[PDB]
């Protein structure tokens, strides 16, 4: 099983649909892991999906892709990218593009979540859009290579 | 016969392909409009696009887009996000929700362009993945009139 | 023709009594205009007003005031208190007396709109007490010329 | 008394026009007040002052002013704008809305006078209109009652 | 297994007592968790506890926690408090609320241990009073859930 | 026709000159122009000039410039400097290498004139010097061609 | 299990040598590991190494350091240096003396590299030397016991 | 009754000398006054003084050595010097010279003790000499009053 | 001497063409100076310059200014510009006029090069403009003269 | 002399050993310089040292290695560390990489301390390991010579 | 960069397209841009074009064009052929050949529009053959340009 796209959701995001449901949204991680393979599949491309609240974990995945031939991650990091250069040197230390997504707009809240150890170095941010951002950014995944 | 959907191009865009273009492109701005236009077309969603290099321009076209009923605004504000507090207040002051986009990177340049006047306040915000940002701000703001 | 007094109106105050004016109201820019007009005229004063959402007009219409001989200006730069050092130095060009009016209560919002490129110049200031604080600066200016 | 309306003077205005005479003039904490009281008593209004260099007698004056059923407070907190919190606190805690009014301009002095504890509560602020200031807020408050 | 409370100590508090207990004698996480078990057992409240070195670890158990109705968590975050946003988005994922406890006084030791991504989103902090601030938070726990 | 050197000026330059000529001269803009124009009818260069309140009408200029082929360019921004990154990206935008003059030495001033968003993309900056700075520009613009 | 001296290699540090070779050479995470082995045994000294991506294992690992009577620890956080404060905090509770390596020159680098939350409490620190670090580190290690 | 010197100690200075002491020395309060008094009848100086934990006792102190036509003030205002605004105002408002003074070495303590909102407006200053810093300021005080 | 105009170099200056003359040119200090000194020979002008790496014997040139009856001072402080507030006090405390010259743009390095303790009490800078800078300084020097 | 390695030791580095030997330890300059000419001589490379408490010393011995080849540095800065930019633009006009050593933990000293203008341009450095750390530099420094 | 030849439409020429699509087509003004900029690149012909509603702004253009050495235009004046005078001696005045283009029979209208104040100096025109009158005159350019 080599991946050619890798989608990597950070903490907490397991809980999307989870509670309430309809809080923001019944829909879940599951889901939207689902659509997007989906939309890998119809493109022609193998497309992992990965998700844990430890750090180490995210870090394992990312070093494991790399021998995978995994050519472009799409990477929800969650609170993540306002406290890990560990995920940061990951993603650099195998040099594989990447781009970042958030579903909520970081900067329409606390100021800590402005700063990023991951932007920088992305290819590009979506931020706001919710699960489309996902969407968006295989598309964009798509294209690059072909 | 007004725009459903108003796409603002700031300062200096009307600049893309026209110097060396091996620098960044052959793309211009009509270039980007009518592949928008044509997308927005296959929606049956009305859309116009505005550019200037003049902040008051912008900010009257806004305030125009109020009168027409312009349901969702989709900027690229370029360099006066970061300076420009009149279009802030025009966007609230007029309270059309906006999507905002950059074709660069934002946070892989100087430290002044990783502070904005606007994002907090959009809906979202794609940058970096040059003009396929605009299609997915279309893409976006298109489900949710639909 | 030619007049003492002149009232300068910022960006996006052409806005007012447009939106919503249940919650907003219908007090339009013009009606303020009129009240200082009428309060200017009761004690025998001249008093012109100017309105634009382009920074380079409120500029050049500064400068035409020294010509004028305009004795003192009301000013409610809005947002362009914040981000205008041209709009200082235009008033320390022409050395015009003046007094800042905004209609909200500036510090009680965001914090970047606590500072400002004018308040420490002008003879003083007022925010938060609605179109009253035009009024209150005409009373101020009568006194001080007649 | 009792008042409607309450002005508080904070420490340090007791001073006025008592040095160098000539200079920063003859006018008096005692003669602005005479002025306010009368502009109260001829709008059939009841007006009381007070002034300390005290500020938990200004903070004690203040809960004594809720329970007489004072409607709005006019505050010259002087210095105590740029370290009180406790003031803050009683005016909040006695839920009586009010207007801070500063004889000078606050922004054209020391930095560390740029920052006010009571501002961002106000229902507006005046300053470095002079006497007029507390003159413009009484005449702002008797209007916001009648 | 399953509880209706929780008590969750971060990493490092697992040597209590080990470091040879001349520094702060004998006592260990054990003994203050036998104490807690006794003091909730003695108002007919379950009490769960929780203890990991490994933030993921951490957040799962959080989680865990909204299954088994988990009506609030009393915490020790230790270091996890001044670095740890996953875990602040946990705690307000799963919307369960907390108290934070620490042993010692954390503001009379390094600057950086005056952050807290907690502390702003707890119902209240207890800190430098040693293990009888978990008493009294579990004391308090009890008291508002019935 | 074209011009290889545009020298540029900005904001309230235009009130050179024009009152109470015991401030710093009777200097014109335009004495300063004709100075210009002369030096470089000596060196046998063409030199054109421009200046505007609208910072708009700037961009415009400087994107026309490189239309016409202007080879460098002499820019006194004035207030722009501090505030306009659009002024910036639109002369990088054109990629025209400018030298920034000022008249008054900036640093001299208030902090926020230490600021500038061009002087790291100039050539280099002369201030304090008045008008010879202009010159001593050109003199240098045209050792460098040819 | 037990050893006189631990080298603890933080995350990320596995990937040494296995991408392109010709960015940073052959040497591997093995490589150092055995030299060092090579030279603490030739000085007849136990040495034990370790390498996790997840910091709760390497505060574990710490923590079994005390158990089994480890007198120096070398360590190389990389990442965590700049974020981890259980790694401080467990480096402490345990008590063993440290000392911090870094392959490459961390303050040649970004700006978010140049704090640690363990220089301070470090023995001495090296950083730029590469791997000759470790061996540097090793000697006055076995200095320090022998 | 009336004076010409008027020496003020701040808030805790009545604690001198009453703990233990051997936390310096057994001086009190009251010693360094009547080593003060006695040092300017030697001089022919009349010398009051005056000690309070109120920071409106003191203000109003001030107030009244204006009107007792008092030519010079040492004050030793403790912590109020980090704190009180009112004090500095005070100072200036009366318009009488100052020489602040502090018994112990104030840029030797916590870092919010730099800070001072009189020193930039006494004559000077001296810290960490102890009582006898009361003493130099007398002489000096002396010289430049004969 | 006696000179009219010193032109003063700081550290490492010496060093102008002296490592592989064709990474910034062949010209040298001596050159510079010649060129100068010959400038202000054609218009009847006597100039001195000095070179030094020790900041005394700097500031020990400067005092010698004062007495030879040096006019105008022209100095490039190289790297003491952004640490030597001691030069400062000692071209303000001979209290001769001096013009600021850097050879390369320091706005374009590093921000510590950006902050100075001369510009703001210099007449003017020029920096960026290689060698000439200094040809133009002492133009502009000899017109404030002759 | 000519030589191959130059050991430069800033300010205050001759007093080592003198004061109060058993609180720091009787290791002299001396000691250092005779242990590295000896540690250089058995591998065949000459070693100069050289001690000032001159910056301009130590500047225009720098200036004098680049005559003499020399190949690279070994610096203890001391205190210029902190202060030095001369120092800094010294090594790279020279253009001899160097290394910086520090015998002790600098980063666990007051703050300022924390910041160095010359190690993000060294190739490496080592602090708090005492001698050895010039030993260290030294071996790092033959092997990459020789 | 410079264009060869530049496309210019006067007034209400953007309404092309916009109303009741029925009436003569849905081509816009923007479709005819680009059928005549593909042309152009077969030719190997660099092609510009500009359109407004206000006669100043095309007037501008024009002048521009010949500092940027336009060769020839190709001009729909729209209603301004019958009108303006300035923007015939604007062609004059910078002797640039044009070709006069109506889309509609001109001279099958209102007798009014049988005048024109261009067509007696224009190379030629063509009117009554909608779009395709442009392509006629852009081949008649090429042509003539080699």
């Amino acid at each position: 099983m080599s991946s050619t796209i890798l989608v990597i959701h950070g903490p907490n995001l397991n809980l999307l649909g989870k509670r309430e449901p309809e809080v923001y949204g019944h829909l879940t991680l599951d889901n939207i892991n689902r659509q997007l393979i989906a939309q890998a599949e119809q493109a022609s491309i193998t497309l992992d999906t990965f998700q844990s609240n430890w750090e180490g974990a995210i870090v394992d995945r990312i070093h494991q892709a790399q021998t995978e031939g995994v050519k472009l991650i799409i990477i929800n990091p969650a609170a993540l990218t306002h406290t890990s250069v560990a995920l940061r040197d990951a993603l650099l230390g195998v040099a594989i593009p990447f781009i970042e997504v958030h579903l909520s707009n970081v900067h329409a809240r606390e100021a800590f979540r402005h700063h990023s150890y991951l932007s920088d170095k992305a290819i590009g941010v979506i931020c706001g859009l919710g699960a489309k951002g996902y969407s968006f950014a295989l598309d964009y995944a798509i294209e690059k290579i072909q």
